[PDB]
């Protein structure tokens, strides 16, 4: 009934579903929600404003899947989970060790707080002798285990033992694996983190939010009050619904399916790029994404962002280890297997889509490549429709 | 329906939500029924679309057709998101607001209510001229009758304070023309796209001068919060499209036109509203001087079918958790279609059951009744869209 009323609206609509059939989203953070959890997020739910029934089946579901004792499913976003554990923890100017990709870089500013980090190896991974060396000499109030660019898996259980020596708490942030940790497809943060934030959506295909979990009750009533409003008289009940839905559906045997096919694609990718002599940052990745390497190539980690999209691959440019150039051109790119993988395409694809972005890197100015491979691209995609 | 076969859980409480709105008569005056067409926008695949666009640029056009504004700001996730980011892009630290009550680093400061129930401008003024404000806000949840903002911006003027209307729970009734427009007195103006907009849960910022819009504009800049929510925002343009229309305008005058004839039948039986009546898509109950309870009330007619809610009223004797006032909106069962006739026949069974308060055989009999007429109002035809 927005064909009737609405024409300028729906053909923005039909747009976007059209754009999102007609090109690969290989950017990692990006995926395509569950039809379910928009049912419920277009619901009269809207209409609802002490205990409701369904965010109580929202953490129920919460703590089966992510296996734990209390969980908070009202954040916004990722950003104001990792905040509000912040709020509910500490105390002004205290400090917090996170990670960034620098290689042996490392008092910074924070929202009122002072952010240290910790970085990686020679060979990209995570230099977890330098962290606890870094966090005896900065005793931080807390520890934050988790990023965005990191192709490799997080050793939940070595922070905290650096957080037990060091007096510390630790977060850990699976917004970008969560997928894989509710699946058994990676370390599980549980028992050796404190509190655990994430997002809903990206790997788990859920509606877009935040979630925070702990095992300590203590922790668990200072996250309820810190949290406090949403600054809104109603709890969102249809978003808080497809929360739910989408804590169903990856509960099911189908989803633990799904995070290894993830996972397979990357390695497909991973290899099909190194055969043709492609440099990732720590030589692969256990995850749901590599980080390509240009440090030693003619082209930027901007050139090739934008070469990949004129082929209709839209991915990230990304800094790396040992970063030679600018922030806003970088050395690197960061490409994703979720969203793909999402649509049914398996091994066979990955390969193809392996070897046409090696073939446009070693050739990054020819445009007319590009454009071969986006139309090749193309009918691959529509092969393999979304909804 | 995927939700059917894959969730029946969670389905079986979406279909108990929509069988509950049309089993019983819903009172509140910020509740109401969001356009089928906005839902259908919530649920669309702008979900998947991490990220200014067409969609938020159509948006903004509708806005400043539909508040006739030169300016307006659609990413606000609420009404008081929206006034706390006019609060963060006009004011330094330890400013001071002067804002309606019914008698960050900012101090807060209040007029009130004369003796008839109005609120006193002559006072309001007095406040202004001694507390010296930086800003001044209209907009009330709990008044029946319209803000003068005429005469807000002579208080704000002579001060040298900024006016800020909150339209929030009135903009049904302002976008139509069956309210005074807060412009162009008010210098900013904030409300929300539910209660009598009918559309989705969200906030919006208006103004016509251009150096406050690009305040607001960098005040939602870190206030983002990981978005933009494309289809909410998408969603926020069918509703303003929807109130374009001219069956709009006939809805908001049924809805003031539904509170004369129910404010009219309480009277007949004696009953007090404060104020005397309404201008309004709300009336409040005066039970000060009277044996029961506005959360008496509230209890008592929640459980005949009727959910209104508890509130203070101007010179309140009983507790803030009890009151002596029950407030009673029209616009939720305006947009069923529910007219005269059936707000007539709801006014004389409020009487029966507030002066009989605590019959509560008498309670669930009118809920018989009524959820009769109920069945015969229908609000949506389908759960999910």
């Amino acid at each position: 009934f927005l064909e009737q009323t609405d024409s300028e609206i729906f053909e923005l609509i039909f747009e976007e579903y059209k754009r999102q059939n007609e090109h690969l989203e290989m950017i990692a953070s990006e995926n395509y929600t569950f039809a379910s959890v928009m049912e419920a997020m277009g619901s009269v739910l809207t209409n609802k404003y002490v205990v409701d029934k369904i965010e109580s089946l929202a953490i129920e579901r919460a703590k089966k899947l992510f296996n734990c004792q209390f969980a908070n499913v009202q954040a916004h976003s990722g950003s104001q989970a990792n905040n509000a554990v912040y709020h509910a923890l500490l105390k002004p100017y205290d400090k917090i060790l996170g990670m960034d990709l620098s290689c042996g870089g490392h008092s910074l500013t924070g929202k009122h707080y002072q952010s240290f980090s910790y970085g990686v190896n020679l060979d990209g991974y995570i230099d977890y002798e330098e962290a606890l060396k870094i966090a005896q000499s900065v005793k931080p109030e807390i520890i934050v285990c988790g990023f965005s660019a990191y192709p490799r898996e997080i050793d939940f259980k070595k922070f905290r033992e650096i957080a037990d020596e060091v007096g510390a708490l630790l977060l850990g942030d699976i917004a970008h694996v969560a997928g894989l940790v509710v699946t058994g497809e990676h370390a599980h943060p549980f028992p050796h983190c404190h509190v655990v934030s994430s997002t809903t959506h990206k790997t788990l295909r859920g509606p877009r939010g935040g979630i925070i979990l702990t095992n300590d009750e203590e922790i668990a009533a200072k996250i309820d009050k810190a949290i406090f409003p949403g600054t809104q008289g109603g709890p969102l009940m249809h978003v808080i619904a497809a929360k739910a839905v989408g804590f169903k559906e990856n509960l099911k045997p189908e989803f633990k399916a799904y995070a290894q096919l993830v996972k397979s694609n990357m390695q497909v990718l991973a290899k099909a790029l190194k055969e043709k002599n492609h440099k990732l940052v720590s030589g692969g990745t256990s995850n749901h994404l590599l980080l390509m390497d240009f440090l030693d190539k003619p082209y930027s980690g901007k050139d090739a962002d934008i070469a990949l999209g004129n082929a209709g691959i839209t991915v990230n440019k990304n800094t790396i280890p040992g970063e030679t150039r600018s922030p806003f051109v970088t050395s690197g790119i960061r490409i994703g297997s979720a969203a793909l993988s999402a649509r049914g395409m398996g091994a066979k694809e990955f390969e193809i889509i392996g070897n046409k972005i090696s073939d446009i890197l070693n050739d990054i100015n020819n445009v007319s490549l590009q454009l071969h491979v986006k139309e090749e691209l193309k009918a691959m995609v529509n092969q393999f429709p979304v909804y």
